[PDB]
């Protein structure tokens, strides 16, 4: 089965993505590694040689095996001594401000319960780890996904912003493959021009006033076969692997899959996506569940959408405890951006990347590409023989 | 690790749930098992001899061995050949009405994609497993994790459903455990009046018009400990899990966590949960957050919304084509009702008190009730002594 682990503190040495379970003889490079962190750094109101392929490519191709990628910090020349993994003589750490404590929680952070949960009378170490430096990780891993669903499969996966703060959200239809340069350009990675400038505005008064914003996403999956995942339990269902895997990202608190909650509010005879006759099979003229019904791929675009939090650190810090005393206090001043949700929208595309990698791989099997290739056009043909 | 299964097709001989991974000493009956049965068939627009605990309990209490349960399924003499184990005579099968092919699939139900991942030519086989009858094993299940987190931790799951069609939603304060009977009295399961009888209302609209309805709904699990999850990886997260175990039941498209979407649109100064100092530890005046934090239990009420998409069997059902033939045709007829969202309430506390369960042992250990107990107390102490 495909599986991917992240590893790293925001301000250690390095982070480190491990993709196991990827067949070998997919093609993907250190150069699209780097450009898929480069677009996670997109957005308004926020080194390529730090990426290091450590294992599993060779010569540009997958070899089968566990692929470990290094992301450096290039800061670690600061964070050496406070993130030393090994011991520091305590004396002389004592007169490094920096390893001064963190003693009050950040409202909407990790920072309290992790404290409480591991035992921690600092919040550093959960900081370390909670924060989302962490999703560079996985977009590393997300990259080897998603050549393998481009070139196994012929599948795209993209994101569009939807709202920020208070904007009119975007309702007009969804981007294809096509139109990502072009989102990747808007300061919001916006599809819209009026929606587009109505965030921006909002971002600028959040801005003026010192405050934060979040907003909703949604990534789309063009070119899925019908049948992946599965109705056969809960768990096999690729709505629940999707939901996963996209609440898991820091600060989602919602997820949708095609029209969600306004799903909710219609009646059976207008929510449903009805079937027509076609060339070549079915066809639809409405995607309201957004390309998954029983748990599967049912052959329209898979539509996932996400509301991201507006970020906790707000630059003038609310109101906490000081656990260290018990008084009233201020927040951890802490890193702080007015808007993170157009990067947001690129952790999604990679979380959602995985997640179809790994059902694709369960279906089709496979242990090199061209295996897993010859299985998924037998599928197809026997489809079409239908 | 605990983890749950369950097996069965809807008109199959019976439905089995296993649950593995419990440990001995939980106080359950097959009584308790039957009342939760009875709860998820509640509900306005829709045996108790037929539960049999066969393994993993023994006088009222877990063994700490795999528990199974077992549920008859009352009509199994009508199905007894059309869904035979064994094979019968393709002839006598040919004379079988109700063995009647099924080649023409819902809108918004599993049949066809389940049909063309399969190579099914009938729908029946995908139907019988895809049919949130399954969701009976569930809670069948999920009453040995509810056992388990009332006795070592004190916790209570409910439910109560926001909205139904187009009424206008519960806004109010969620309930408290001694709030359920009310709300199991409601025909819709309501916790408040006026939104009690606004959907009442929609649901008679529905059904004069032969028409189906879905909606919202909201669980609460009170009594948590902090530090239940955690923030070390995506998919340690308890809002992670939590979103699989919620969107992987029949007919969910949402999830989400607090207010959720609503979230998105706030600004960062009045999102999140401020913290004050109280006689027994931090106190926090507001829950946005749906008790959850950096993937962790923060002390608050767990809230975890669900919307549920109105049922796909609409009674003159959709259009849709006959697969064996290519032609448009109108889908085949189920089972329908008007709304099934007060049972999916009850099935959403199911899913939450399954996976708080798994977390609550993954953290606290041990292999008899007294001991996780014991673990559970010298905790708690430990975060007192803070
Ligand atoms: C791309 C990205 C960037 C983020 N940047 C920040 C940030 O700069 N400051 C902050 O307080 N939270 C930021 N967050 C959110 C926190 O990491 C998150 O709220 C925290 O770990 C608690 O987890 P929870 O919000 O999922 O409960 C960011 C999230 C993402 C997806
Ligand atoms: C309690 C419960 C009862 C349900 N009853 C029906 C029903 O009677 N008829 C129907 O078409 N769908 C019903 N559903 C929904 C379908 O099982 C579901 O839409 C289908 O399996 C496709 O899965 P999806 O909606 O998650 O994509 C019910 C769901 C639940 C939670
Ligand atoms: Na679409
Ligand atoms: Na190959
Ligand atoms: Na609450
Ligand atoms: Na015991």
């Amino acid at each position: 089965m495909l599986r991917w682990i992240t590893a790293g503190e925001s301000h250690g040495r390095a982070l480190v993505a491990v993709v196991e379970g990827m067949v070998a003889g997919v093609h993907v490079t250190s150069a699209d590694i780097a450009d898929q962190l480069a677009r996670r750094r997109l957005g308004y109101g926020r080194e390529r040689d730090a990426v290091t392929v450590l294992s599993g490519i060779r010569h540009g191709s997958t070899l089968g095996g566990p692929i470990a990628i290094e992301i450096g910090n290039t800061e670690w020349p600061k964070w050496e001594t406070v993130m030393a993994a090994d011991p520091v003589d305590p004396a002389e750490l004592a007169d490094v401000a920096r390893n001064a404590p963190l003693t009050r929680p950040r409202p909407g952070h990790a920072d309290y319960a992790g404290m409480l949960k591991y035992g921690f009378d600092d919040a550093r170490p959960v900081l370390e780890r909670a924060s989302a430096r962490e999703t560079a990780a996985r977009v590393a891993a997300g990259t080897v996904a998603r050549a393998f669903l481009r070139q196994a499969l012929g599948v795209e996966v993209l994101s569009h912003v939807i709202s920020i703060g208070a904007s009119a959200p975007y309702e007009g239809p969804p981007p294809r493959a096509e139109d990502l340069p072009a989102i990747d350009a808007s300061p919001v990675r916006a599809y819209d021009k009026a929606a587009e400038a109505d965030m921006i505005a909002q971002i600028e008064a959040a801005k003026k006033d010192g405050d934060t914003l979040g907003g909703v996403v949604e990534a789309v999956a063009l070119g899925l076969p019908v049948g992946l995942g599965s109705f056969t339990s809960g768990d096999h269902r690729l709505d629940s692997q999707l939901a996963a895997a996209v609440m898991g990202i820091q600060a989602i608190k919602g997820v949708e899959i095609g029209d969600g909650f306004q799903t909710a509010r219609r009646r059976g005879s207008r929510a449903h996506d009805e079937m027509y006759p076609g060339p070549d099979g079915v066809v639809r003229s409405t995607n309201r569940a957004g390309g998954l019904e029983g748990g599967m791929t049912n052959g329209q675009p898979l539509r996932v959408r996400a509301a991201m939090k507006p970020i906790s650190t707000v630059p003038r810090a609310l109101a906490t405890v000081d656990l260290a005393t018990g008084d009233e206090a201020v927040a951890i001043h802490q890193r702080s951006d007015v808007c993170a949700v157009p990067a947001a929208g690129v952790v999604v595309e990679t979380m959602v990347a995985l997640v179809l990698a790994r059902a694709a791989l369960e279906k089709f099997g496979g242990d090199s590409l061209a295996e897993t290739q010859r299985n998924i056009a037998a599928y197809q043909r026997s489809v079409a023989d239908r």
